């Protein structure tokens, strides 16, 4: 397919869907800044606190690189809405939930941030070059978040308390993946990202995640 | 020059531990003080800076705590780890930064005053602390540079002056908190400059000159 290097190369018909895709991703990552911030001080170990600092730094930098992409689209009201968004007025329900306990941080990183990586791997093939380049550079940082959470899962002592957190966040991660299904299918095909709304992504996410949970010593969520 | 804890005489150990503890507590308190501003700073560049400062202070603070592990002071390490707003050593470390002008004034004046002390600690006889103090100077100087730019660009100059007038005497008070340390022990550790009046007089003089160059009124203590 032919690439779209600039906003000038994007037809007016595609702008609203492309803006909404970038807005949704910017809001998701900036919400993580609020959700993970209490754990800079309260994470159980030194290495854990250092990781929370890295993730917060990564999501904040990712988030404002996405918002900087929107400046080229002349959508000042969308940018102001993203900037003023706080817990309770984020787009996704999963973005309006605080992470009160350490097992919520682990389960959220592994399952919700995990589900977001499945979407990011689709966006790396987007016809709009500024977004596909930005999505590709973010994958390595998100994979280190999953790797850390996988290690925290294996090392967690209260396996019953951890399972309870997995059982809470797993269906919410699945519901989050369904939130793209309202986007224009014709616009997604033109942007080469129609894989976002197919059932195969959700079935593949459930299958692989349940396989990883088993391998980490936890019960599958079905 | 003292390369390890084995090389440190017993009569300096308590003073050296207290110096490292005080610095570790100051920097970890900044994590709590600056954390609300990751989301609430007024601009994108401001939020990015708060992330960098939080990351810097958290990494240096826990590197300072790692030094105390060889001194056999597990109760001191546990006290530092459990410290939260209200039980930090310094009064200035128990004050939240409620408004953006408090963040600017705190960075420029309190973190500024801490850089004056850090420049003295870079010459400490105890090698693991002097090396650690030297590596943070560049990171702390970027915090001051940012706050100087935020000062110049601040629109409500009267509201900014109020924040300066509040934090300047508290930064001066903070510098006096080393005056309870053993003077003989500080000379032996080559850090006696910490308790000299020249440091406080030089800090007030330079800060007031720096304040005027940014378009603000001097503070007389």
């Amino acid at each position: 397919m032919q690439k779209l290097r600039s906003v000038k190369e994007v037809p007016q018909d595609l702008t609203n869907t492309l803006v909404n895709i970038i807005e949704l991703r910017a809001d998701f990552e900036l919400a993580m800044v609020e959700q993970y911030s209490p754990w800079l001080v309260n994470a159980p170990t030194v290495d854990s606190r250092l990781f929370v600092a890295k993730l917060v730094s990564d999501e904040l930098n990712h988030g404002w690189q996405l918002v900087r992409l929107l400046e080229e689209f002349k959508v000042k009201d969308v940018i102001e809405r993203i900037s003023n968004a706080r817990l309770g007025i984020h787009k996704l329900e999963v973005s309006n939930l605080p992470l009160f306990n350490w097992e919520d941080v682990i389960a959220f990183t592994f399952l919700v941030d995990g589900a977001g990586l499945y979407q990011l791997k689709i966006l790396k093939d987007c016809s709009f070059e500024p977004l596909s380049t930005l999505a590709s550079s973010m994958i390595k940082e998100e994979e280190s978040h999953i790797f850390f959470s996988q290690n925290e899962l294996r090392n967690y002592q209260n396996k019953n308390r951890m399972q309870g957190a997995i059982n809470f966040w797993f269906p919410r991660a699945v519901e989050m993946l369904h939130m793209t299904w309202s986007l224009n299918e014709t616009h997604l095909r033109d942007l080469n990202i129609s894989d976002l709304t197919k059932n195969d992504l959700i079935n593949g996410y459930i299958k692989t995640t349940n396989e990883e949970l088993k391998k980490c010593g936890y019960n599958e969520v079905n």
